[PDB]
């Protein structure tokens, strides 16, 4: 697939370990179980982590897909336990929504 390089719109985003401190960023996921709803939400940078540093990523990305799982929209379950591996880069797929404030 191709890939872009930085724009503001729904797409994959990759994030790499700048200077190595781990990512520190913040998702949750929702399920089709208690509420309606599915999907999947970068909460925030954690203020302190390469992929926070150099990522710069926005509060309420709506996540989709994960590195080496192309989930296109499933729980964190199955992706999260992908992800804090990483060691090196996050490929991810979001789609902005919402701000800071
Ligand atoms: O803050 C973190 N950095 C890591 S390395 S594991 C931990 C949890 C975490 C993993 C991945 C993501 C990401 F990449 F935003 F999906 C958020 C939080």
């Amino acid at each position: 697939g191709p890939l872009g390089s930085l724009r503001k719109e729904p797409e994959i985003i990759t994030v790499t370990l700048k200077k190595q401190n781990g990512m520190g960023l913040s998702i949750v996921a929702a399920k089709g179980a208690g509420q309606d709803k599915l999907g999947i939400y970068v909460k925030s940078v954690v203020k302190g982590g390469a992929a926070d540093v150099d990522g710069r990523l926005a509060a309420g990305d709506q996540l989709l897909s994960v590195d080496g799982r192309s989930l296109v929209g499933l729980s964190q379950e199955r992706a999260a336990e992908l992800m804090t591996r990483t060691s090196s880069v996050v490929t991810l797929e979001v789609a902005k929504q919402g701000a800071i404030y």
